[PDB]
């Protein structure tokens, strides 16, 4: 009975702050935790206790996650951590270890894991929300877990062979695309993510979600054994993070009975995505880990992909100038010859370009090849010089971000898929921030009064991917202009994609349509190794990380014959 059907009201004039990449996010969460007085609420899909939140490594282990919690728990602070119980076959995650590891620090640290391992019921879905709440007054929401490989800055380095500084220590140096990886022979996979912070009553809204799940999980755990944990209570009607701005903030979530014990499932994140897309007047910026939409009422059901295509058709009808920006990883983040990778690539391409129900399918059916003037799909990629050999790796965009009209922003942990959006599936949490303070800006060449929160986030987002960071940043002020869209965004994305394909002969390529074509393409000479001087000079023309998304990678490959068996028992709705 709130806006979007959310459990949390619209906290008008609240303190909020956006984060691009984890470096600033981990730093503010560390400074906020150190100044805690009563409580610290943590919930993570994956948690790694021995990571440093302040880098370069400053004062020993002072800012290591387990030591930060240990230090505050010894001052009388009650810390509550809620972890996701991984599948038994998930070898990489060991929640039982971190559960004992965290609780062996101090008795003021109590951890609970859901789903229940002892329950006779079978759980398909996970707890993917990432929120840290301090004293129910400061709360952090986004798609960044307190886990290995999340910390990164805006350069997205591929190398870390210093002793000059070593940023990713030990297992924090990882590569989750394509045996402990060799730091001196193989580059790491950079982490591009988005998070945010809120204060005041909006942070109490984030806390109530934590309290509901904590008390709910305790009862469900009690069906099998008694717990020596306490019940938590919401605080009733002091600290501020530097750099926040005043704006309208509302909390959103994806919760059901199995996850939060709610009577009727909630998909406020999903409804807000559709509403912000439908009521956008100028542009939409999308930055998501997965692009699985365009509902067919059989396997896919969320309405985001249909909303994007139908919104462009209205712009084509009313002669409006509209720009959409979709940024997704070049490949899904899984260890082709895989089961989750082939399924997720398929349903991503199904949403993007393959099919009559796809976005471009709905577009081409009425405007033909002139969809290029409205929507653009891109990925991230970078290069580096390692051990004397030129190497490249894609940048995994794990952010779950939506921006519209330089006024509305949605930051959270929910991907664009049925798993995150339906609400009854994976448990997610997001925040929508509508701007009230205006700043002079440009849009469609005219004078535009844009908000400080949203335009500031778009500007920072544009600078990172386009290579205008610590630079004049003169062309990127107007995001809708015909000069910026065609000559800057699509031009930079197209140029970089061809340079990497010519220099590195990397994958994914829109020139490889079959798995048999894949084996011949990579056993071909590479330009980066046979002519390094020419490659290094050619690589200097790259600006930023933006590359165009290949539409025809493994186009002639079908999903069912590769993944299907004679008698299958795994529903396909798990990968959508
Ligand atoms: C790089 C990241 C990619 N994962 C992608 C998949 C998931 C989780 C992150 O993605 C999502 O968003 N939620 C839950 C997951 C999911 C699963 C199936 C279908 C989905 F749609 C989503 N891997 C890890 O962190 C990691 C790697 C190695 C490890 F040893 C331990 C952890």
């Amino acid at each position: 009975d709130h806006r979007f059907g959310s459990y949390a009201a619209i906290q008008e004039n609240a303190l909020a702050k956006w984060y691009v990449n984890a470096k600033g996010y981990f730093e503010d969460v560390a400074n906020a935790m150190e100044e805690a007085n009563e409580e610290i609420f943590i919930t993570d899909w994956w948690l790694s206790p021995e990571i440093f939140l302040k880098r370069p490594v400053v004062e020993g282990n002072r800012w290591r996650l387990d030591c930060i919690l240990k230090r505050k728990a010894q001052q009388g602070v009650r810390i509550f951590i809620m972890l996701y119980k991984e599948v038994e076959l998930a070898l990489g995650i060991n929640s039982e270890y971190t559960k004992r590891t965290l609780m062996r620090l101090h008795p003021n640290i109590k951890v609970m894991r859901h789903p229940d391992h002892v329950s006779s019921t079978v759980y398909l879905w996970a707890h993917h929300e990432k929120l840290v709440i301090i004293d129910q007054s400061v709360a952090f929401v986004g798609g960044i877990d307190l886990a290995y490989g999340r910390w990164d800055d805006n350069e997205h380095r591929l190398t870390d062979v210093g002793s000059e500084t070593r940023f990713w220590h030990g297992k924090d140096y990882c590569n989750f695309v394509f045996d402990f990886i060799d730091r001196y022979s193989t580059p790491r996979m950079p982490w591009h993510d988005i998070a945010s912070a809120v204060h005041g009553k909006a942070a109490r809204d984030v806390a109530r979600h934590f309290i509901q799940r904590w008390n709910f999980t305790k009862i469900m755990k009690s069906k099998y054994r008694s717990l020596s944990y306490p019940f938590l209570l919401p605080k009733s009607q002091r600290y501020q993070v530097p750099g926040s701005v005043h704006a309208n903030v509302q909390l959103l979530r994806s919760a059901a009975d199995w996850s939060a014990g709610i009577k009727y499932h909630e998909e406020s994140i999903h409804a807000a995505y559709v509403h912000v897309i439908e009521n956008s007047r100028h542009y939409i910026y999308i930055e998501n880990q997965f692009f699985i939409s365009c509902a067919d009422d059989k396997v896919v059901f969320n309405k985001i992909g249909d909303a994007i295509a139908q919104r462009i058709l209205k712009a084509h009808r009313e002669n409006q100038k509209y720009r959409v920006y979709v940024v997704i990883p070049l490949l899904p983040g899984f260890e082709g010859g895989g089961n989750a990778l082939q399924a997720i690539m398929h349903f991503n391409y199904r949403t993007m370009c393959r099919g009559e129900n796809s976005i471009l399918g709905q577009l081409k059916a009425e405007l033909g090849n002139q969809w290029i003037n409205y929507i653009s799909f891109c990925g991230l990629r970078t290069h580096a010089e390692l051990e004397g050999n030129l190497v490249t790796e894609l940048i995994y965009v794990h952010s779950k971000l939506l921006i519209a009209d330089d006024n509305t922003v949605i930051i959270g942990s929910a991907n664009i898929n049925d798993r995150s959006m339906l609400g009854k599936r994976d448990s997610e949490m997001a925040v929508i921030v509508q701007d009230t303070e205006t700043v002079p800006s440009v849009m469609d060449g005219k004078e535009y009064q844009a908000g400080r929160f949203a335009r500031g986030l778009r500007l920072q987002c544009f600078r990172v991917v386009l290579g205008y960071l610590d630079d004049p940043s003169e062309d990127i002020q107007d995001p809708v202009s015909d000069k910026f869209f065609k000559e800057v965004w699509v031009s930079t994305a197209a140029r970089n994609a061809t340079i990497y394909d010519k220099v590195f002969r990397c994958l994914p390529n829109d020139e490889v349509h079959n798995l048999i074509q894949l084996r011949d393409f990579i056993n071909k000479p590479v330009l980066a190794k046979e002519d390094p001087i020419r490659a290094e000079e050619e690589l200097k023309k790259i600006r930023g990380f933006l590359v165009q998304f290949p539409f025809y990678f493994l186009s002639e490959e079908s999903l069912l014959p590769s993944v299907g068996t004679k008698e299958a028992i795994v529903p396909m709705e798990v990968w959508t």
